[PDB]
């Protein structure tokens, strides 16, 4: 079950947010959020969808293996930070759209729908373009969705093969100590339209000596001034709980 | 092949220390050292043996999965860093010895026997008790070797599945940015004699961007106080090589 912790939304008020924290100790079926409305309400995954979109990609085998590098040959990119070489870790890490876009072309519309409903990710609807749809598209997720889908990624669950599971856990290593490491990854879909605005992401997990944390985190933003706020308020609540003070 | 850097002896000489570091770009068919003699010189492994014995832990079934709990029972250890509940990240971070022993006697020697020949591994020779034949017994090996070792656990090509190769991997992680990933152990056999002095061990392996660095390092202790000398007189060889920064 999840429970409704409305002291949490002190973290959410101070700085104007309007968005959701799912926080799950062990497992999917114990778990809290400061808004039960907003935690089952479904938005654009945005670079989150680099989870799934590299474990299909070598599952289909569009990404031969962990090894792969992805090269660039000078195309101008929307951003610096993707002009150069990147691995799979890199390409993941730095959201390197252009990268995950070839790889959705590669795999195709019949088999990013199949797994995707293998997966149960989201609405599952890919309509939009078979290389934009998770990001001005129509697909969709909810924050509990994401602690469901990276949960069955934890425990190696996804059907999909171990192997490649294990290969996108550590590509998504984001803090590492010898009893404290993070999994994590941030979405940002852009500040939106008039009255309309956009999502960030966190999503990830937490293993702290023998105990896992499943979280996700998602917020309306419209400037990207706001982005650190997708880090700080999860990490306070988080902080609040004693994962690692 | 391996090329001879005369001019990485300078931290070795100023702090009159006998020793040796291996490094490779790309693959082991590139590598360089400061003595080409000792770069083949075997010594005690130490704690870098937690490597294969965690491999070898998980082939046989001894190590359940990536998820076994190594619980305490409560009893004194030699070391208050032990005495909790581990996973087999943690036990190989903090270099849970009493962990790693119980691990060996449950493969048993004709087992351990059999992998160490699969791995190539050192001399091979695991005389001195299958629960100290690393920290005490006659089993040696090369910092050569140990790249060569290290290499293929990166590429998978241990003579073990992929999915335990991956995930001792991911257990070896010590620092990452989306760019820049570490995998290292350290290892210590005590200080030693003058004429008989003991080792100390730094191997790893460094991914910066798409380029991946294997190392290997290695010195004589007979005073205690040169311990910290492991660490950083590699560091200002990769600081110098440009690795580091
Ligand atoms: C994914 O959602 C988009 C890209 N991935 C990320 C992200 O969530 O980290 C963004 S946000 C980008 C990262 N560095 C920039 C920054 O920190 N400042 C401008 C302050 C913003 C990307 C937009 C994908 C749609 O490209
Ligand atoms: C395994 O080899 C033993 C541990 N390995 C290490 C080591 O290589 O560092 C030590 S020494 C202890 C832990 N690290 C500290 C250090 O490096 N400095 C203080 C400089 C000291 C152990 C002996 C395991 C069998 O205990």
């Amino acid at each position: 079950s999840i429970t409704e912790n409305m002291s949490w939304n002190k973290e959410f008020s101070a700085e104007a947010v309007n968005g959701v924290f799912v926080l799950c100790k062990s497992s999917s079926k114990s778990c809290a959020t400061n808004d039960l409305a907003r935690a089952s309400k479904e938005y654009l995954p945005a670079s989150t969808f680099k989870i799934p979109n590299a474990i299909i990609g070598l599952e289909t085998g569009v990404i031969k293996n962990e090894h792969q590098v992805f090269k660039w040959d000078g195309k101008p990119r929307a951003m610096k930070q993707w002009e150069r070489d990147l691995t799979l870790r890199g390409a993941i890490q730095v959201s390197a759209l252009p990268v995950f876009q070839q790889i959705a072309r590669e795999v195709g519309e019949v088999r990013m729908q199949k797994y995707l409903k293998k997966f149960s990710y989201g609405n599952q609807n890919i309509s939009g373009g078979i290389d934009k749809f998770w990001l001005e598209g129509q697909l969709r997720i909810s924050a509990v969705n994401q602690v469901e889908f990276l949960e069955s990624l934890y425990l190696n669950k996804l059907s999909a093969s171990k192997e490649n599971q294990l290969i996108v856990k550590e590509a998504l290593v984001t803090e590492a100590a010898p009893e404290y490491l993070v999994h994590s990854k941030t979405g940002f879909s852009g500040v939106g339209t008039e009255s309309n605005p956009g999502v960030a992401w966190w999503v990830g997990w937490v293993e702290k000596e023998t105990e896992v944390y499943f979280f996700a985190f998602n917020m309306d933003i419209d400037n990207e001034s706001k982005l650190p706020l997708r880090k700080s308020i999860p990490t306070k609540i988080m902080e609040s709980e004693g994962i690692i003070g």
